[PDB]
């Protein structure tokens, strides 16, 4: 059941920002990582005084990483002169921000009609505002309510590369990586209470509850008219024997945060290729392989999608798989991006609901917490 | 003239410890950027609740890199019942250090024959505490005085691998780079005034000062006994057409701090080679080129140590050479390692002065200042 209830037109997840200490650290070990080429930057020698941001590319998912100069290069500015490019920067929220969680997402940027529009919509109906609408070179707008935590809902709409005050970057310095990673399907939240989180971003955007089919978790997805901004939410399950992942998080990051990004492939096999084949020389590790009792018992549960060869093929990957009542999922977890137990990626690829697919075809994969538990008993038989 | 008059027995550099906010991206970044193998951890996998710190080895370098935790997890605790492996660590102390410097070096560590006794020797000579004395494991002594700005001298002793609660590191997670670098060769740092600087540390070391032979600096180089031990530092020469960079640095850094770190290699050759074969994918950038008025110019200079073949191969990789009256120099330069125009890396090998091979053999490179003044112009012509 999809009641269409957006309060106000979204398109589709627009960028991803990264809130650290030093961007152009993490912005290389990301682009080399996850094969994402450098587009555009906005810094000292694009005459922004103010902070360093340097946005990755791949396909149409767009990692943008920022992190503050000294407030001494901008003491004599104020917002009216400013030389940021991203207006809602605050350098003691960044700080504030980054030594609290250390490195993590700042913010879920969508693209809407209006920012405007949808900012004062979102605030009448219930949203924290963040960062009121501005326009910028009269071609973009940008508006900031929080979301969970620390991490703010970002709209942005164009009249009419990446924002105004960004130089596409020298492609003597732009070199074309590409591992097949194409968008970005899902984000995700960790909460300490699902009800409040759910109750206020429904509530002020109108999106839906996406249908779903021991894990130490409840979730539930969010998603627009047409299910391709998807922003599930988690709360921890207290008191079993293993300990909740994540309330793990919520210790380790202070709080609420962002949990997980889901990236889509259109061949996950040569993502996981090109991705491990990095691990240990600066790019991603990977969640440890699951048994091959695992791998004995998908022939039986998919046996009809993929075959003989590719099933090994997963096996060698790590590959997980999942199937809803109308999609198969191909899914596989990086270990924490960082330092902290706290933020991680998803490779993801879908197989099926063509009319283009529709969004969230196969689920998310809550299916291979049982199946993981079920094949890890037969491994020790 | 070498009056060798070091007031305690100084060994060799021992390693350079980075204060960064996330440990992991910066530490996988040099990595594969530099050619260094991921040799030793001391993190929440190995019970250290306080900090993450991770060694990088090439040869004899020790790239130490190290992130503060969120201090709700060692709460708890006091520094009798501390979990961090490296007692000087503080959370305030190393928040405040990477909000006002942005990504930095935190300690120059020297190997010597008591730490215990080199830092009370240390402060009766004038040096400002920073970390007294203290023994780990029984096996290994560390102390820490003040260098310039907010940089630490820190010795170290061993009774008889790196530090006490330092895991090596699973070799599946350790692929063996190499880019033929092999040990630290010098450590310079910037400060507004360089006479008092000299003082000071001169003062507490008994460190001589290194025989020499419009740039924007002043300096001078103290070294240890065998001169093994090269500390150099810099202050700018105001009033110029060109801006002094070391101006430009003591701005953008907050002040005093460590500028550039001279890595020596067994092969310049590979290891730029291999270096910038890597640069625009994760790895570093170097220095713009000199015009190759400047190689057409080195035959009448060093034409009877490099053949014809290995002048041209320095004009492809864009090394600069320079000359002593004992030694041949073979340099370049990094750009900047992180977002501010602070800390760079310098590659080296040095040619002649074999007894080994004595230390500062061909000086630093300061001629090189009015031989690529003089070959930009006979460039233009
Ligand atoms: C759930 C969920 N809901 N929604 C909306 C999503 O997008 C998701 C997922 O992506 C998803 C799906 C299956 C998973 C995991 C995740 C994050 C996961 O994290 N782990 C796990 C790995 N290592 C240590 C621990 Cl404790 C747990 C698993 O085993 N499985 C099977
Ligand atoms: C000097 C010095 N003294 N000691 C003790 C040392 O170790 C050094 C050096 O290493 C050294 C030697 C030559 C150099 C430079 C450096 C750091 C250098 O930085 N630059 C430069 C590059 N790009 C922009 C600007 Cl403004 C300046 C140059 O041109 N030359 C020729
Ligand atoms: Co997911
Ligand atoms: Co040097």
């Amino acid at each position: 059941k999809n009641p269409k209830s957006d309060k106000f037109k979204v398109k589709r997840f627009h960028h991803i920002e990264f809130w650290c200490g030093d961007a152009t650290n993490v912005a290389r070990r990301f682009s080399w990582g996850l094969g994402m080429r450098f587009s555009a930057k906005s810094d000292l020698s694009t005459g922004n005084m103010v902070h360093a941001s340097y946005l990755l590319t791949s396909g149409d998912l767009r990692f943008l990483f920022t992190a503050p100069y000294s407030p001494s290069l901008s003491a004599g500015e104020i917002k009216p002169t400013t030389t940021a490019s991203i207006p809602s920067f605050d350098h003691g929220s960044c700080r504030s921000f980054f030594s609290s969680h250390g490195l993590g997402v700042r913010a879920v940027a969508i693209e809407v009609e209006d920012a405007e529009s949808a900012f004062s919509i979102s605030v009448a109906n219930g949203a924290i505002p963040s960062s009121p609408p501005i326009v910028l070179n009269e071609a973009v707008t940008i508006a900031e309510v929080k979301l969970y935590g620390d991490v703010v809902l970002r709209y942005v709409s164009y009249k009419a590369e990446f924002l105004p005050g960004f130089e596409r970057v020298e492609d003597a310095s732009s070199f074309p990586l590409d591992y097949g990673i194409r968008r970005l399907d899902h984000a995700v939240g960790n909460v300490p209470e699902l009800g409040p989180a759910l109750t206020y971003v429904a509530g002020f955007t109108g999106f839906h509850q996406f249908a779903e089919f021991e894990s130490g978790l409840n979730s539930a997805v969010l998603a627009s008219n047409d299910e391709m901004v998807l922003l599930p939410i988690n709360e921890p399950v207290h008191g079993t024997k293993r300990k909740s992942q994540i309330q793990t998080y919520l210790e380790h990051n202070e709080g609420a945060g962002l949990q997980h990004l889901a990236l889509m492939s259109e061949d996950i096999f040569r993502t996981l290729r090109e991705m491990r084949k990095r691990s240990s020389i600066g790019g991603f590790d990977f969640m440890p392989s699951p048994p091959p009792t695992y791998y004995q018992n998908l022939k039986k549960r998919v046996g009809d999608v993929l075959s003989d060869d590719q099933i090994k093929e997963c096996e060698e990957l790590g590959i997980l798989v999942d199937r809803d009542d109308q999609g198969t999922l191909l899914q596989i977890f990086t270990k924490p991006l960082g330092d902290r137990p706290t933020i991680f990626i998803e490779i993801i690829q879908r197989v099926g609901c063509m009319m283009y697919q529709s969004g969230g075809c196969g689920g998310f994969g809550k299916g291979n917490f049982s199946e993981l538990f079920k094949s890890i008993e037969e491994y020790e038989k």
